[PDB]
C-alpha cells in the first residue's frame, strides 16, 4: 500500500559545506531536494536565483526511485565562494503538475559581522597518563557565524581518531566548540607534535593551526 | 498504520537527567501533540509503563499556537527507578480527526552504564592577557548519554558557563566539554572553581572536580 501523496511533493534546501566555501580549490554547492514526487506526475523543473536574479545550473536534476514508491529529485547549484560568504540569498523554485503552485525555498549564510575563532590546544590531564591512550583538546572560542571546519594532523599527515562537538552558542552571541584527538600514550610521551587546524571565514587566508607536544 | 495528512502529530520526550538522578526531584515523561484542529480540539491520553496502563494526575494542557493550530501537552510523573531500570513509557493519543490512535514510546538507552571520567583544565596561557579566561571540564567515557553538568565557586552556583551536547565517541561511549568563563583576576588570585557532574553510573550519582591556579 503506497503513499497517497494527497499534498503533493515537498522541497528542502541545503547549504554548502563550510570547507567547500572556504577553500578556493573546492566547488561549494547549494542543494534543492524534492521528495514525494508521484509516478503519475514525475516531471520536475527547477529555477534557481541569487538575490532574486535567475541563474543557470549546468547540472541536470538527479532522479531516484525510492523504497516508498516515490521519486526523489535533486538539483545542485555550484556557486561562487564569495556569493555565499558575502551573504547573498539563494532560492530554488520547484515546478510540478501535482503542485497547486510552485514551491520556493531560500537559504543564505547567517547574517552579522564574522568573528575570528581563537584556537587553543591543551595537553592530556595528568590523571590520564596512566592509560594506553590520552586526550588532546583543541578549544575554539568566539567565532561567528557557526560555519567552521576542524581537523587534526601529525607530521603533515591527517589524523583520523578525533571527534568534534557541535558548535555551541555562547553568552556573547559568538560560538565555541571543542575537538578531542585520542592518541596512544606512547606517541604523546615520546614527543610527537600534534596539530589542530581550523578553517573559518574570519581568519586570514581562512586558515589557522595550533600545535601541541609534551613539554 | 493509516496516516492522516495535515492531522495531529505526537512527540515524546525523556525526563531531565538531573530530575532522574536526584531523589528529591520528580522526573516526568512528556507527550506533545501538535497540529490539533479547532474543529476537533479534544485530545485524550492513555499512558503505559511496560504495557501496563497507568494514570497521570496531570490534566492535559491545551495551548493556542501562532500558526492557528492547537498544541496539547501531557505530563507523566514517573518513578526514578522505572526510568533507570529501562522500562518502556508509552503514550497513546486519541483524537476524533485521527483514523487510529497515535502511539509513541520512549525508554533509556540500553547497555551497561559507564561512569564519566571528569577532568578540569586551566586557561591557556594565551588568555591570561585578557579580562576573562576559560576553564574547561572534560567529561569522557560515559554511557548512556544522560548527564547533568554544573559549576560552582565555593558553594554557590556559577554563571557564565556553557556545555556542549554529548558526542558519541569511537568506542561507543559519550563525551562532552563544559566551559566556564571567569574574570582573570579571580583565576590569578587562586579562587577555586568546581565542575560537578551527575550521572547514573557514579557512586551516589554524583562526582565533582575542582580547578584553581595553585
Ligand atoms: C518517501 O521516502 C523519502 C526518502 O526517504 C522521504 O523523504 C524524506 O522526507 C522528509 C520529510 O517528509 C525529509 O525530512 C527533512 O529532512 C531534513 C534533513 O535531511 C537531510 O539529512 C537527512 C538525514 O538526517 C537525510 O536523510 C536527507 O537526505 C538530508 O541529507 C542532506 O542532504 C543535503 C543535500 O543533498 C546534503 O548537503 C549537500 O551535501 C553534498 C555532499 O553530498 C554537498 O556537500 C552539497 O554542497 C550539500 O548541499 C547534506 O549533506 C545532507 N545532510 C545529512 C545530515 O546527511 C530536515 O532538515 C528537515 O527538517 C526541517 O523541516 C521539518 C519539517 O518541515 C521541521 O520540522 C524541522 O524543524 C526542519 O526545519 C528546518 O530547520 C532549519 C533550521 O534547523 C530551518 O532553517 C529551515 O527553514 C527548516 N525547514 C523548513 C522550511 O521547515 C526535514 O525533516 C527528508 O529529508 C526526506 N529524506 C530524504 C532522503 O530526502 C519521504 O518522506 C517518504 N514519503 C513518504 C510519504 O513516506
Ligand atoms: C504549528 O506550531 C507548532 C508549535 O511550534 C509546531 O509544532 C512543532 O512541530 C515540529 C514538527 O512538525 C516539532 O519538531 C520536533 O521537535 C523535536 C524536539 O523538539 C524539542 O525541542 C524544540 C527546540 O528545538 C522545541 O521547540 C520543542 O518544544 C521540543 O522542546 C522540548 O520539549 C520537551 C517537552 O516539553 C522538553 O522536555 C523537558 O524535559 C523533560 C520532559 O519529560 C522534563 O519533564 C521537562 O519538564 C521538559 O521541559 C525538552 O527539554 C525540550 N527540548 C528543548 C531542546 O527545549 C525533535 O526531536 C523532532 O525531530 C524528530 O522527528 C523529526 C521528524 O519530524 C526527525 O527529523 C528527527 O530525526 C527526530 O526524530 C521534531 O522535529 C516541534 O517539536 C513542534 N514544536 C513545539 C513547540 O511543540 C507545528 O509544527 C506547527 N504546525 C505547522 C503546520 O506548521
Amino acid at each position: 500500500p503506497p503513499p497517497e501523496l494527497l499534498g503533493g511533493p515537498s522541497v528542502f534546501i541545503f547549504p554548502p559545506k563550510p570547507k567547500d566555501t572556504l577553500m578556493i580549490s573546492r566547488t561549494p554547492e547549494v542543494t534543492c531536494v524534492v521528495v514525494d514526487v508521484s509516478q503519475d506526475d514525475p516531471e520536475v523543473q527547477f529555477t534557481w536565483y541569487i538575490n532574486n536574479e535567475q541563474v543557470r545550473t549546468a547540472r541536470p536534476p538527479l532522479r531516484e526511485q525510492q523504497f516508498n514508491s516515490t521519486i526523489r529529485v535533486v538539483s545542485t547549484l555550484p556557486i561562487a565562494h564569495q556569493d555565499w560568504l558575502r551573504g547573498k540569498e539563494f532560492k530554488c523554485k520547484v515546478h510540478n503538475k501535482a503542485l497547486p503552485a510552485p514551491i520556493e525555498k531560500t537559504i543564505s549564510k547567517a547574517r552579522g559581522q564574522p568573528l575570528e575563532p581563537k584556537v587553543y590546544t591543551m595537553g592530556p590531564p595528568r590523571e590520564e597518563l596512566s592509560s594506553r591512550s590520552v586526550s588532546l583538546t583543541c578549544m575554539i572560542n568566539g567565532f561567528y557565524p557557526s560555519d567552521i571546519s576542524v581537523e587534526w594532523e601529525k607530521n603533515g599527515k591527517a589524523e583520523d581518531n578525533y571527534k568534534t562537538t557541535p558548535a555551541v552558542l555562547d553568552s556573547d552571541g559568538s560560538y565555541f566548540l571543542y575537538s578531542k584527538l585520542s592518541v596512544p600514550t606512547s606517541e604523546w610521551q615520546r614527543g610527537d607534535v600534534f596539530t589542530c587546524s581550523v578553517m573559518h571565514e574570519a581568519l586570514h587566508n581562512h586558515y589557522t593551526q595550533k600545535s601541541i607536544s609534551r613539554s
